[PDB]
DNA sequence: GGCCCTGGCCTT
DNA sequence: CCTT
């Protein structure tokens, strides 16, 4: 009977969010890149990526700039055509499509989609709080972590391994980019999710 | 088959931490349960073992009195019978370390409701009592509260108990034992709810 | 970067 | 709302 997207998490609009950064510490280290994708749900009751963003960062004034991290990520903070922005500019944008996105799902509350989502909501709420955003529309402790979902579902913790098992494919040097793993990591989710469906998991019964 | 195969190695330790407050690094730990988990031959996920433990406050810690009146415990009590934060995680340790050596895996992986909570406890208290060869992966874990999102569409401990068929007594709810023992039965509930519909294993379907 | 082991796992 |  229930189609709905609002049905299915209990009310919470699932956003995933994959990010890029000059480190490990989410206090001290610089938002480099971030990534949002918003899901919809059809008639059917199948899950799928809704609409997309992703923003290059300046790294927040006094900010670290660990070496390594940009030797992982491959990324250049001093690159003049990066056309990057401002911590808050990014996140302001991030946060309005999903307040607008709950509006129309008739969800109460998003929360993140991550894997080792920590680490990533880790960093937003950083970026929020130097950015002085406020309202911020995300669960302030409540994520779902595509690693511990995939534990689950697959047996595997990795992200790639974990793409690679459920059947996807995965490019492991195109992952260090934001957008390419938000989008794996959002198909992952809907993958799991819907298999379960499938199975005949959902509805409860 | 068996319980090694089932999370690409990793031994899962259920944990629900008492504490006196939300900050891992200032405030303390007063109650820590954990418990351990087998597979039977058929591949049937239940629990092995069970240790809980009231723990004394650091010298230092910082005890939030909004806590303690959510929670009612009395830290200054005697005949509490508290110990060591050191005595009661090297007598876990030596527990999990063990299990992992007779399942063949490679190391623990805490499952717990909003997991990092938890972890982030978990590991403060490891380091205050310097603690070493910690058997726990450094940031991964099974969150709960995510898991039950997918199986049971469900993200608070108590619904996801209920809603998964189970008894939930929120008159104990403040106790690390009983909250550990309801979380171990829902997530062996959840993994095993997967194994019943054939979603695991993942050739065989 | 922050813990495993005698660099290597991972969300960078 | 619901990890103290
Ligand atoms: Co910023
Ligand atoms: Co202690």
């Amino acid at each position: 009977q229930l189609t709905g997207l609002c049905d299915r998490f209990r009310g919470f609009y699932p956003v995933v969010i994959d990010v890029e950064t000059a480190g490990f510490n989410a206090k001290t280290d610089a938002l480099l890149e971030i990534a949002a994708i918003t899901l919809k749900m059809d008639e059917q009751g199948w899950l799928m990526p809704d609409t997309t963003l992703h923003f290059h960062v300046e790294p927040f004034v006094g900010a670290n700039l660990q070496p390594e991290a940009l030797a992982f990520n491959g990324i250049d903070p001093n690159d003049p055509d990066r056309g990057a922005v401002s911590g808050y500019e990014a996140l302001h944008e991030i946060f309005k499509v999903v307040r607008k996105g709950i509006k129309a799902s008739g969800c109460n509350r998003a929360i993140m989609v991550a894997h080792n989502a920590n680490f990533d909501h880790s960093f937003m709420m950083a970026a929020a709080e130097r950015a002085s955003l406020k309202r911020n529309p995300f669960h302030p402790f409540a994520t779902f972590d595509t690693a511990a979902l995939a534990g689950l579902a697959l047996g595997q913790t990795v992200l790639s391994k974990a793409c690679q098992t459920a059947g996807m494919d995965f490019d492991s040097t195109q992952a260090h980019s934001a957008l390419y793993d938000t989008e794996r990591t959002a198909v992952l989710f809907c993958e799991i999710v819907n298999r379960w469906k499938r199975l005949g998991g959902w509805p409860l019964s």
